[PDB]
DNA sequence: TTGACTCTCTTAA
DNA sequence: GAGAGTCA
DNA sequence: TTGACTCTCTTAA
DNA sequence: GAGAGTCA
């Protein structure tokens, strides 16, 4: 089993490599009509991606290191959290982008939480619009808003009450 | 079926059968520290479910009718919206429970919207807690809250900024 | 040991 | 959140 | 014609 | 949002 020192070494080599990714400045809604700035460290669109990185899906990557002749591989956004509990309330922990930008590997833009918590950030009003996430959102969720519902609740007869 | 008359007949028959489903009262959070009452028309747990209904999944049902000697079948919650566009902005329209209760077939608890709009209601603060859905929520979403994030954004070195 | 591909899987609407 | 097939 | 089962699929995290 | 195989 990899030691804590060895894991810290993986985390450090990961940070070293990701820190050299292109840094892209994005202006983002914070909620409450305010705008803020996020700096994403974006993995390249095509190979080569950086030492240890490889693409396993359109918006999926993995980080790989070989330690004492054994190959180890992790989801590319999971590496910052290798020393954290990997489940909570019986739910698997997932890497969760506070910037909602999959290519970003900035660990200051990631948290470690259930898939439900993760998904729900998409509709959050944002840190200046009423976010109640204990680990606060960095921005308003991209899907926040009135929605585009096509048809509302309705009945033709009188069989129902709300 | 194809004709408006035939579609109205399907909707009316569906409403008549669903109108005989047991009415179950559910007290629900509305947001803002307030609570309300919903009356769900709940499909039975086991066969027989009602004329035209059959279960295709633990929480999935279908409605079927024979028109012009041909069998026509729909997802059991889609029938109220058979006269509505089946897509919006190129995204498939889905039946969406405002009461977050799958067994419920009360059309006054259903809306017709994209899967994203549908999902996002799970985290809405609710009609008295700040819901901005244009077709308003009937209750606070069951997943609204601070979440249970295990680890927040963090770095070991000094390569990153927010 | 490393890169660049390949494949399938999870969850809850 | 969906569609469709197999039997009786 | 109607009922009661079976199977796999879609989406975007 | 994930894990794992192949080949050189
Ligand atoms: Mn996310
Ligand atoms: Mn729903
Ligand atoms: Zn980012
Ligand atoms: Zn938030
Ligand atoms: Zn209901
Ligand atoms: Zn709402």
């Amino acid at each position: 089993a990899l030691t804590n020192a060895q894991i810290l070494a993986v985390i450090d080599s990961w940070e070293e490599t990701v820190g050299q990714f292109p840094v892209i400045t994005h202006h983002v809604p914070l909620g409450g009509g305010l705008q803020g700035t996020l700096h994403c460290y974006e993995i390249p669109l095509a190979a080569p991606y950086g030492v240890g990185f490889a693409k396993n899906g359109p918006t999926r990557w993995q980080y790989k290191r070989t330690i004492n002749q054994v190959v180890h591989r992790w989801g590319s956004h999971t590496v910052p959290f290798l020393l954290e509990p990997d489940n909570i309330n019986g739910k698997t922990c997932t890497a969760s982008h506070l910037c909602h930008n999959t290519r970003c590997h900035n660990p200051l833009h990631l948290c470690w939480e259930s898939l439900d918590d993760n998904k729900g950030r998409n509709w959050c009003p944002g840190p200046n619009g009423g976010c109640v996430h204990a680990v606060v959102c960095l921005r308003q969720g991209p899907l926040y808003g009135p929605g585009a519902t096509v048809a509302g609740p309705q009945q033709r007869g009188s069989h129902f009450v709300v």
